[PDB]
């Protein structure tokens, strides 16, 4: 597993985190809260950098995907990053 | 189970109508490849109809939702329709 991808996992799981990252109740997506805060807040304690647009770049090239209403926080998934499901991740690529 | 749901979880799963509307490959969303087709040829034989603003709307109702790119088709989710969790789809709600 990517060292980006093993930290991205490590901070989601973290509830030391989750009033701004975390899984969904099933764990088949993750929510940001509040993505300034989470870029000033979390990035810099796993990642060393406080750049929002640098970590969704990154989330773009694994193939990860935004969920929304069929009708600032967000919402982000990818199928083969599913909380529980640590043999899945080996697949997720760039 | 409501009977939209267990029908619902019929029809993705059925590789009969994969072609046309199929899990994703770790089933944590579903993907309908041609949505025209899929409402004149797959809703008629699970629902006996085939409006696909209805049910779209019925999907609304129960709170999925759609994955979309970070920068016709398209792919649902929700959080508790998620292929092999039968007893999940319990939490599956109006
Ligand atoms: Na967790
Ligand atoms: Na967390
Ligand atoms: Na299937
Ligand atoms: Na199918």
């Amino acid at each position: 597993v990517p060292a980006f991808l093993g930290k991205l996992w490590a901070l989601v799981g973290d509830p030391g985190t989750d009033h701004l990252i975390r899984w969904s109740p099933s764990g088949t997506s993750f929510l940001v809260s509040d993505q300034s805060r989470f870029a000033k807040e979390v990035l810099p304690q796993y990642f060393k950098h406080s750049n929002m647009a640098s970590f969704v770049r990154q989330l773009n090239m694994y193939g990860f995907r935004k969920v929304v209403s069929i009708e600032d926080h967000v919402e982000f998934q990818h199928p083969s990053f599913v909380r529980g499901r640590e043999q899945l991740l080996e697949r997720v690529r760039r």
